[PDB]
């Protein structure tokens, strides 16, 4: 009866809310991780399902090489005219003065039907979003990214007319807002709200300074006039406060005549040997999505318990639905395909990485490329979802030289990530070692080689998460694990850890196999479990 | 006439020499620079004429998103059973503890005909290379990449069988040489001379220890036993010498019976408020071709003049065969083929972002990504070959927001460029910026900006490089030039000054547009001048 936050768990930013008459869907980011963008399905607000994934072939989204974080940022998913339309980005710089990226519209009847071939719209900046005027014409806006050295790199808001007959933008290209002194403005999302147009932005960037913006027009190019107790959405000023980087957000009006307001966040491990003043945390599940109500006063919308977001909120005037889960507790791969919770980085999941068909009931992964490729990587994995959870899985892999390795994975980006993989020694046979790598810092710290006797057809794998620190064990019969001890701290795979300019994805967990001999060869994986607790 | 050394000037590292008959060749990597491999030919050994740049297409190497000098890593060219095979790597990873790669073999009748489709080899390691030996078999080489945390990274070199027939190596790989304690063993070749297997490696890494070290064994398989007077070439010993990073080296029996020796080097820019010892110097022109002669003592190969390598050497018993110029001083785009001294950033020519055959007598631009961009940049560019020269070229580029930009580039890689381009100013109309990008920092240093009035239908630019500065200026007749007074640093676009684990190319300069508004708006470039001051 009441919605608890965070309504999407683990890494899930940019949420866009839409409605199609009495369903309900949030799109969200997934930067290299493949196929792109995440829509949830919901008939409650409180509960949602895992959809669709729009972007399924290289047609639409081609990130081989994309730098980490790159890829599709911010989408927008919209309903109009009997079809949903979905504008996304395709990052290809994200570090340096520019932010060369370029956005595209593909449209479809039904949210999980085919999606149609994309549409170049523009490259001016990131955080596009198609809005349907009340008059029949259609609009796009994205910020505008200012290269410059002298000027804020955040330049405003850029509006320009789409035409759907000639599929381009057309006509002159304007910018309608400048933003508040928070700056880094951001998201713009438009809304024909009692005549007058209403201006919905983030500011102050994605980690602890975020906050919503909102502004409001008679006319659509402006000029707007700030909402007079803004932002309206920020945890900047309460470091305590259980939800944190509270901003870019989307606005629906539900069929029951009520407001709601989704917007992302991030809820942060603590230090304890700092101030959160002055250490805000780590996340090591990324950006949440959230959803906040909304009141109106004077013709202002106002976040309803203050401007930090609530855990729990009043659900809409709306009947409950819940959803039967979308995953295996422990999966068997007896199922056709990869489950929908699975993702690869960049490519799709093809011959050239793995087969659930060639060896069935097993998914097979033949040996590419390491886990710093951002190329081609034989690894499949799924979402970090809780502070509290277990990961398990089964390799047959009977490796012949050291450059051969397969095994569970821990992984934020490129640089980041933890291994405990079935490899060859030379002078020991098959082994099982931990490799560790943090911001490209890499280690091999047991001293001690584990040995694998010949003869055991599967090594058990798993990891065990227990908030800030997660620990592998392994076992040669699954009934008597051995657990490593190496305390590997979750903060290492978090936004507010990893170095560089894209810090926008999350902790995964999975199952992946390198050969950098060239011979591909093949690991067998029996199951994979993922047990939150 | 001697041979005067580097013989390839400019950006033109690991050099592959071979031999077909009474002409010779020398493949040269070009990493993220599109098309691959460049090869040269010659008939005297003292002059090379660019002769072709076989991986054309995207089937035989596709570059997109590669990172700064990744891609085409050293290659092996041979000629062999009446064809010629071109070994080459395509890396993926430079930096951190893998470097991911994959090795390939593609053949041809002629180096400038149609190259066959890669046949994969391993990705076990670079600098691969082709043996063909004397019994018919064939054999790869390649280092071994150690990525293992207590391990040298270079763990010697493999050897493996490559089966013609099947297309595939065959059976085992073998460790055969593990190196000298110089170490990074890499590049290794295989020669068969007088029924002794000789393997000729690079030890010491591709900076000031460079070092070519050559070992024989009786079997190909090792054991092997190293040169007495070990390494044959480096200037490692010689801070103050002209040629330095002597190594990476190929042999070779010319048909006189006398023997070469080809290997990279390093041409360095000195501070003189700096220790030579300390600071070696920087190298815009990259890693360049240097031939050295040989000469044999007691089973060994001696470089004559010393190990240092020498700048006049001793040319074989051949005819004098020099070419004419393969490139005109002033290119005014009347072909509808773009010179081969022209390449692009890792992706092929095509209408994504330009076109020498839409608006005639013009090269034609489309603007895409910026310069820092791995991925689809409209950028076309040659070779700093020269410490002295001037390059110029004149834009008709009418930009109607900031986001548009189009002029004249030198660059080193997506961190290291400085740019003067024709771009748009909200306020000021069309104007004329100089942008400055150091190690990803970035700078436009202009206080008072150059404004270009709406009657200018081409802006003339142009670069003057001066050894360690070099200096725009621009024009709006052609004829009256007023010289930006910022004077910009040659080393900065040198080997030794960028960041990162890939450091093996070399300064570019070139004409560029971008667009990173999404309008594509054209730039059309009406000629293009690079001319050398030979006098210096
Ligand atoms: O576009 C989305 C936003 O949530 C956010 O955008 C900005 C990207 O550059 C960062 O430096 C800013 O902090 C951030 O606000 O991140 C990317 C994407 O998720
Ligand atoms: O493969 C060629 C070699 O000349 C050289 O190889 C090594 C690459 O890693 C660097 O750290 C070493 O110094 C270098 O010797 O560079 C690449 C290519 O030119």
């Amino acid at each position: 009866m009441k919605i608890t936050n965070p309504v999407l768990k683990g890494f899930n930013p940019d949420p866009s809310i839409c409605r199609a008459g009495e369903d309900y869907y949030m799109a969200v980011s997934t930067f290299e991780w493949f196929p792109g963008v995440q829509i949830y399905h919901s008939k409650d607000l409180i509960h949602w399902r895992l959809a669709a994934r729009p972007l399924q072939k290289t047609s639409q989204l081609d990130m081989k090489g994309n730098p980490d974080s790159g890829g599709v940022w911010a989408p927008c998913l919209s309903y109009a005219d009997g079809q949903f339309w979905l504008i996304y980005s395709d990052i290809k710089v994200v570090d340096g003065p520019f932010k060369d990226g370029h956005n595209y519209l593909v449209t479809a009847d039904a949210v999980d039907g085919e999606w149609s071939d994309p549409v170049r719209l523009n490259s001016s900046g990131f955080d596009p979003s198609l809005f349907h005027d009340p008059s029949g014409k259609k609009y796009v806006l994205n910020m505008l990214w200012d290269h410059r050295e002298k000027h804020h790199s955040f330049a405003g808001i850029a509006l320009q007319e789409y035409s759907v007959s000639e599929k381009k933008l057309v006509g002159e290209r304007k910018v309608i807002f400048k933003g508040t002194p928070i700056k880094l403005t951001q998201a713009p999302h438009l809304y024909y709200i009692n005549d007058v147009y209403y201006l919905l932005t983030a500011e102050g960037g994605t980690r602890y300074e975020h906050a919503a913006t909102i502004a409001r027009s008679s006319r659509i190019d402006g000029p707007y006039e700030v909402h007079p107790d803004n932002p309206i959405l920020t945890a900047f000023h309460a470091p305590s406060h259980p939800l944190q980087k509270c901003g870019h957000a989307s606005i629906v009006q539900t069929h029951t005549n009520e407001w709601y307001l989704a917007h992302l966040t991030g809820r942060p491990i603590h230090s304890s040997k700092e101030s959160i003043f002055q250490q805000r945390g780590w996340c090591p599940l990324g950006r949440e999505t959230a959803i906040q109500k909304l009141e109106w006063k004077d013709g202002w919308p106002y976040v309803v318990g203050g401007k930090e977001g609530l855990l729990e909120v009043e659900a809409p005037a709306m009947s409950v639905k819940e959803f039967s889960p979308t995953y295996h507790i422990v999966d068997e791969f007896k199922d056709s395909s990869l489950n929908r919770h699975f993702q690869t980085l960049r490519i799709p999941f093809t011959d050239q990485i793995g087969s659930v068909t060639e060896n069935p009931h097993h998914l097979r992964l033949y040996g590419q490329e390491s886990l710093t490729s951002k190329f081609t990587q034989a690894f499949v994995a799924r979402r970090w979802q809780s502070f509290y959870f277990e990961a398990e899985t089964a390799v047959s892999f009977f490796p012949k030289n050291f450059q051969q390795a397969a095994g569970l994975v821990n992984y934020y980006n490129t640089e980041n990530w933890t291994a405990l993989q079935v490899t060859y020694d030379d002078a020991l046979g098959r082994i099982l070692e931990l490799s560790v790598c943090e911001n490209l810092a890499f280690s091999q710290p047991l001293i001690k080689k584990i040995i694998i006797p010949d003869e055991i057809p599967y090594v058990y794998l798993k990891v065990t998460v227990q908030r800030e620190t997660y620990t592998y064990s392994y076992s040669f019969d699954q009934q008597e694990w051995e657990k490593i001890d190496v305390p590997l701290e979750s903060t290492h795979l978090s936004d507010d850890f990893i170095r560089g300019g894209g810090f926008f994805t999350g902790a995964f967990v999975g199952m992946q196999c390198q050969d950098t001999s060239g011979e591909r060869l093949p690991a067998d994986f029996k199951y994979f479990r993922y047990e939150e607790t």
